This record gives structure tokens, C-alpha cells and sequence, in this order.
């Protein structure tokens, strides 16, 4: 709805995952396309880069009908404000948002260590769940919300941040229990749940 | 929540000077607190004086209100004060060129302020990405987005006003992009604020 979202990207998670949980909680039915399925990922995106007129020669990418989008976060702020899940006020709306990059900049962290330890287990980690906790523990009853007291995006990132940091790291959420409690919550999401159990 | 806008910074442009540039361009009245007396022990006065949620800045506090988050300080400003795209798809472009810049940015802001090589940014990244933002201008027919200036000229404008201060002339082979810079820089708020930035 459509009628046919293709989204483009890698066999594995990262900067298209978000954008995933999004389709999956919004019953959005969609095209996932991964290269490396098919053998090759590398002559795969190389080909894909010649088909399709990305505007960064990056992905994901998302293609509704012959519409192009690129860029994770701009993709899921323009998926969220699209079927609101954004905030329900200008203000929400930008809480929302500002935690969503704060989600980047400690993901990055991740990112930068799980792809490509001691500097992010001991000093970043902590430090950015404890920011969370406590932002959480400002907005926070079986609901845990980061803005507001409906579902945002922001919610959908920092569940994605910790379920990709969970995967290397499995114990991290053990002194963060609004957080941890957070995860569960948005992991048993009707919508969500399905999907997490089920993805490879 | 109203009234006294001040946004708090070092005394550098790095993730604040976005921002400064929208206020300067929409005349917006607000207090630039730069830290450093002593910069180091300044910022963390503010962060135990300021309830941020990441301790980082730039924080924009408006009245009693703590806004952080650059690009979420931009795209706030942005939609309040209309410079966000003039319809829903315009404001995912402007939003995408916004995030493009922030990958290129970045990239720059690791050469010339935390000393990594300047080859791969010059030789690889700086020349490559200004042929996509030179391309999503020629898709434009000066404007990245729809007929009137969005956030995402302005965040453009800054990041090779940014680049141009270690590397003039890097928009040579760039025509469009060049004259896009030009446009912007000789906007009446823009030019005054340029002439007594320091
Ligand atoms: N700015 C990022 C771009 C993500 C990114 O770096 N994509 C990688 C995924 S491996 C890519 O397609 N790289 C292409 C390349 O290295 O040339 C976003 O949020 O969309
Ligand atoms: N996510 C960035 C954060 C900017 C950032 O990294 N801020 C630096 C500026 S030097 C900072 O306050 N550093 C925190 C610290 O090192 O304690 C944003 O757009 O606001
Ligand atoms: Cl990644
Ligand atoms: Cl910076």
C-alpha cells in the first residue's frame, strides 16, 4: 500500500533492521530483498548500483513503485510520520527524534566494533544505557515508552539497538532494568513478535 | 518553553553551526553561549548545572526547555518555522540530502579535527560525494528541494563552507554546486552572519 515496497540491502541486519521492524509492526507487506542470497552480495550490489539510481550509491533502499528512497533514518522518520508513530505532539515528535539519534551515536559505537571492545563495553555502553534509563524513567503498568504513552519509533530503535548489541553482548541489560523491561515489552508486540522469532 | 532561546556550545562551529546558520537566516534573536575561561572545565559545569540526556551539545534550551540532538535541533526548527519541505515527499529529500551530508560530514570531521589522513577524504570521498549532491541539484534543475529553500541547503551550504576553510577550491568541477553555495552565502542573513562570524 503500496502497491509493491522493494527494500534493498545486504544479508544481515544493520541499517535496514529498523527499517524492517517498522514494515513488521505496521503490517506492511514488502519486498525483502537481500544480496549474498544469491551467491555474490559484492557483484550483486555492484549490479544493483547500475539498475537502480540510488542517490548515494548506498543502501537500504527503498523503492515504491518507481519512487527511490535512501538513507535508514530518513526512510524510518518518513515511514513513522507517515502511519504516526512519531509523537502525538510537535514536541513528542522531536523527543522522539532526538532519542532516535542518540540511538545512532551509541550504535555507531557498535557498529564500529561488532563490524569492523574494551572502549565500548566499559565506557560507551553504560554510560549511553544509562541515558536511557533514565529517560525512560522520566516518561515511565506494563507499557514502556520513551515519548509520550504511545508506541514512537524512537521505542522501536532503542529495542533495535539493544537486540543488535544482545546478539554479541548478551548480558548488557542486566543493570538497566527499565530498559531490559523496555526490550521485553516492544520484543512481545503482537506485530513484532512474530517476526523476531521468525527472522533468520 | 518560550521566550529566551540560548543554544549551548564550544567555541567552534562542529555539530552547532547548522543551526546557527538557521537562526541567522530566519533572524531568530538568541543567545550563542560558547565555552571557554576554561572550556574543558565549562562544559562540565553545564552538564552538571543542565539536565542533558546525552552530555553531549549542541543543547538548545528554550525557556526551561533542554532540546539536544543537532539534526533533531534542525528538523525541529525546520517544520516550526517552515523550512522543512513544502510537502510530505520534499521533506523526505530534504531529510535524505540532510543525512547524506551528515555521512560526508562526518567524514570530513574526521581529517580536520581528529587527525586522520586527508588522502581518502580528498581523493576518495570529498570528490565522489560532491558528484551526488551536484546530481540530486540536476535533478532539481538554486534549491536541492522543491522551489524554496529547506534546512537541506542550508546544510550543504555548511558543510562545504566547512570543508573550504581546510580546502578551497574544492568546488571547481562542481558548477551547480558551486553556484548553490554562492546563492546561499550572498542571502542577505546569511552574508551578515558570515561577515562577523569569527
Ligand atoms: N548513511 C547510512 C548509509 C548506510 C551505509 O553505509 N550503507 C552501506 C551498507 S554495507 C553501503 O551500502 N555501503 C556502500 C559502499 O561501501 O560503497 C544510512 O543510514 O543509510
Ligand atoms: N549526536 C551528535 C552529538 C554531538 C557531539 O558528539 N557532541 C560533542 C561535541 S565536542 C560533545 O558534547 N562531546 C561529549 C563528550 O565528549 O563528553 C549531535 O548531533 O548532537
Ligand atoms: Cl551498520
Ligand atoms: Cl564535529
Amino acid at each position: 500500500m503500496g502497491d509493491n515496497i522493494v527494500l534493498y540491502y545486504f544479508d544481515a541486519r544493520g541499517k535496514a533492521e529498523l527499517i524492517r521492524l517498522i514494515f513488521a509492526y505496521l503490517g506492511i507487506e514488502y519486498t525483502d530483498k537481500r544480496f549474498g542470497v544469491n551467491g555474490d552480495a559484492f557483484v550483486e550490489f555492484k549490479n544493483f548500483k547500475k539498475e537502480k539510481d540510488t542517490p548515494f550509491e548506498q543502501v537500504p533502499i527503498l523503492q515504491i513503485g518507481d519512487l527511490i528512497l535512501a538513507q535508514s533514518q530518513a526512510i524510518v522518520r518518513y515511514l513513522s510520520k507517515k502511519y504516526n508513530i512519531c509523537g502525538e505532539s510537535e514536541l513528542n515528535e522531536f523527543y522522539a527524534d532526538m532519542i532516535f539519534c542518540g540511538v545512532q551515536d551509541i550504535h555507531y559505537k557498535f557498529n564500529n566494533t561488532n563490524l569492523f571492545e574494551t572502549t565500548f563495553l566499559n565506557e560507551d555502553l553504560p554510560k549511553w544505557s544509562g541515558y536511557f534509563e533514565k529517560l525512560l524513567k522520566k516518561n515511565h503498568n506494563d507499557k514502556y515508552y520513551f515519548v509520550g504513552n504511545n508506541l514512537t519509533y524512537a521505542d522501536l530503535a532503542v529495542f533495535n539497538l539493544y537486540d543488535d548489541i544482545e546478539t554479541k553482548y548478551p548480558s548488557s541489560l542486566k543493570n538497566f532494568p527499565l530498559l531490559k523491561a523496555h526490550n521485553e515489552f516492544i520484543s512481545n508486540l503482537p506485530n513484532i513478535k512474530n517476526y523476531i522469532t521468525n527472522r533468520k
